[PDB]
């Protein structure tokens, strides 16, 4: 018989870096805005392939974040370690999502973001010096992907580097788990790690945004301790990881474009264009769109049920099109805004102006030390994460013009 289904398989995992698996290609040609696929336990949800639709469902409010619905469309046995798990407000919905991310914000405002850029020089910077001083070859990950924003999150956040091998080993084995029972070992040794740095700025008050959440949200009970573990461990992944991926992503993707590489080092007032560009191409957390609709949603002649799991791919929508000319060519002199690669809506990224920084940072920082920077191997070479966690590399083996 034949193999031809009406909702394929989902998700798909990227045979390049910086291109749509070929399951999504199609998805984005079907038309419409809504198309069925199928996810691992066998449910069938809804996927949105068009950027409108993705911009105005991602601000409905009868879809609902609560990953602890029996309903929300989960991609992996993995999820089930958040599903099981008291929520930060990423899984939370209006109105008690507000009242949890209003006691976050005062550090990553546009004014506390801009203040940060001259710690930020210097932590690249640091983490270049040795990486240069140590000769070729060298992991661009081990080596300064993931330690530059690794050293920044933790000094924001209150949480002493010094502990840095331990929970980026368990942020890893968190994020890239395959069954639920890695992911939730990983889950219990970072919420026992962060427990007992509760409890510790409880007897001494501490520094950055944990401190500040214990010695008043947590004292005036407005917090549960629980709801305080789940919170820093979510900024703490989310803000080693993403960056981190988006670093060796873009450095990937830069490289296989060299005429715009060099245009790049040329004109640095294109940075910032650039960066846009590059989280509407990349766009590394295309699964970050899971929702359950709580009633009946009307999509262009398309029904969504109540009950039924919608999922905003954000990078098959920022290859739209209608709204990007040629939107699967790299072209950081076009106009890459209103993409969705940080979502849309109350839920929209917190840490979206801290990653623009660190991204601009990195990138100036790349072109004026290590110009001549190229990849040790070819890019067919590389492993590339599936489509169940964040896309990027575990790996990257580069090298360079040396002398000293
Ligand atoms: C670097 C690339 C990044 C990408 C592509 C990205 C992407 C996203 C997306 C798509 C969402 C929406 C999730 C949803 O609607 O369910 C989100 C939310 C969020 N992100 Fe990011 N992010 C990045 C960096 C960061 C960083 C550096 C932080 C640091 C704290 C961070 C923290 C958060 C938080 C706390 C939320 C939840 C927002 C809320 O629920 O109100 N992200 N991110
Ligand atoms: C193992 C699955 C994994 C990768 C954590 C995940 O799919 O997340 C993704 C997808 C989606 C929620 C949005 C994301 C964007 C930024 C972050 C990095 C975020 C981590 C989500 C957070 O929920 C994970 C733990 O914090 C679990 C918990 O706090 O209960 C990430």
């Amino acid at each position: 018989t034949p193999q031809t289904t009406d909702a394929p398989a989902f998700p798909s995992n990227r045979s390049c870096p910086y291109q749509l698996p070929d399951g999504y290609a199609q998805l984005r040609d079907t038309p419409g805005p809504l198309h069925r696929v199928t996810l691992y336990d066998g449910r069938q949800a809804w996927v949105v392939t068009k950027h409108e639709a993705a911009r105005k469902l991602l601000g409905d409010p009868r879809l609902s974040s609560n990953r602890t619905d029996d309903n929300f469309p989960a991609t992996s046995p993995a999820f089930e370690a958040v599903r099981e798990s008291p929520q930060a407000f990423i899984g939370l919905d209006p109105p008690e999502h507000g009242t949890r991310r209003r006691m976050t914000i005062s550090e990553f405002t546009v004014k506390r973001i801009k203040g940060m850029r001259p710690e930020v020089e210097e932590v690249v910077h640091g983490f270049l010096d040795e990486m240069l001083a140590a000769g070729p070859t060298a992991d661009l990950v081990s080596q300064f992907a993931l330690p530059v924003p690794s050293m920044v999150i933790c000094r924001l956040l209150g949480v002493p580097y010094a502990d840095h091998e331990f929970f980026q080993d368990a942020s890893k084995r968190l994020v890239q788990s395959t069954d639920a029972q890695s992911a939730l070992t990983a889950r219990n040794d970072l919420a026992g790690y962060l427990d007992g740095l509760i409890t510790q700025f409880q007897t001494e008050p501490g520094a950055g945004l944990v401190g500040a959440l214990v010695a008043d949200q947590l004292a005036n009970g407005e917090i549960d301790r629980e709801e305080l573990i789940s919170t820093a461990m979510l900024l703490l992944i989310a803000g080693h990881e993403t960056t981190a991926s988006m670093t060796s992503l873009s450095v990937i993707t830069l490289l296989d474009h060299p005429e715009q590489y060099a245009a790049l080092r040329a004109d640095r007032s294109l940075v910032p264009g650039a960066v846009e560009e590059l989280l509407r191409y990349l766009a590394i957390a295309d699964i970050a769109g899971g929702r359950v609709a709580t009633a009946d949603i009307e999509v262009e002649g398309q029904l969504i049920r109540a009950g039924e799991g919608v999922i905003v791919v954000n990078s098959i929508a920022n290859r739209d099109g209608t709204v990007y000319e040629d939107p699967d060519a790299l072209d950081i002199h076009r106009s890459a805004r209103h993409h969705l690669a940080f979502g849309f809506g109350v839920h929209q990224c917190l840490g979206q102006n801290l990653a623009r920084l660190e991204l601009e940072v990195i990138l100036n920082a790349l072109m004026d030390r290590v110009p001549t920077l190229r990849l040790a191997v070819p890019v067919e070479q590389l492993v590339l994460r599936p489509g169940t966690t964040i896309q990027g590399v575990n790996e990257l083996p580069v090298t360079w013009h040396h002398h000293h």
